[PDB]
């Protein structure tokens, strides 16, 4: 009952984390609905679950950024590069020019 409707994120093995919503918490693992699935529950152990960022990207900063490999899921990323609105990044997973909507400083928050 408490948890219904919390925000969670979700690593996926390709080490990204994705947005879903808790159904249900157990001893080990939660129920989810991932975003954009209200209809499938996914039950997913709390070593992949972190609550998402609490509610200044400068280069060399490590950041994370929303992209697909798919949904969208938030990757591990460096600005190497900014120039007015335009950064250029470099995934932790492998250059790529963004601009800020697609960048959020790294979710300080661990895997429960």
């Amino acid at each position: 009952a408490y948890f219904q409707g919390l925000p969670v994120e979700v690593r996926g093995s390709n080490g990204a984390f994705y947005k879903g919503f808790v159904k249900d918490v157990h001893e080990d693992s939660v129920t989810i609905f991932f975003e954009n699935n209200w209809q499938s529950e996914r039950q997913i152990p709390f070593g992949d679950v972190r609550l998402p960022p609490p509610a200044e990207i400068t280069e060399g900063d490590e950041v994370e950024v929303y992209s697909r490999a798919e949904p969208c899921g938030w990757w591990l990323a460096r600005v190497r590069m900014m120039k007015g609105d335009f950064y250029v990044i470099e995934y932790a997973a492998c250059n790529e020019i963004v601009t800020l909507e697609r960048l959020r400083p790294v979710n300080p928050n661990p895997l429960a």
